[PDB]
């Protein structure tokens, strides 16, 4: 499907549109008008599995496992960028690499590494900071 030959976090609005009508045609869909999933691929991997069935009655979910099939780790990436403050892809597919998947320790260890930046503090006390605020890297850093 030309364009759509890159990660679907990378897709526009227009390969989504582009992405629909490959699918419809190539797996016998019923019609999906383009008016709906009006978004980019970040936001495409955001949406629940309800949520393809609710814009999408007739393919919702077919269009979701298609999405799985083809891109899991993606919506942990976009997960962790969207926990912390400026974080870029590579750093967040590094971060969760080491968690093994979790999330939430991946979450945890960009956080104290950000809070670590900006504190002359031990790397152990960043970690206490960061929990005393209950992981608030916004309360935990105007500390500093």
């Amino acid at each position: 499907p030309a364009h759509l030959r890159l990660q679907p976090i990378y897709w526009s609005r227009d390969d989504v549109a582009q992405w629909l009508k490959w699918a419809e045609n190539e797996f016998s869909l019923s019609p999906i008008d383009s008016n709906t999933f009006e978004m980019n691929g970040k936001a495409l991997l955001l949406l629940t599995k309800e949520d393809f069935r609710y814009r999408s009655p007739h393919s919702g979910d077919e269009l979701y496992e298609l999405l799985q099939h083809i891109l899991e780790l993606q919506r942990k990436i976009m997960e962790v960028e969207l926990s912390v403050h400026g974080v870029t892809h590579q750093e967040a597919q590094t971060a969760l690499g080491a968690t093994g998947g979790d999330v939430v320790s991946a979450i945890r260890n960009l956080k104290v590494d950000q809070l670590f930046h900006l504190s002359s503090r031990s790397r152990a006390d960043a970690w206490r900071i960061l929990e005393h605020y209950q992981w608030d890297l916004s309360a935990a850093s105007r500390y500093v």
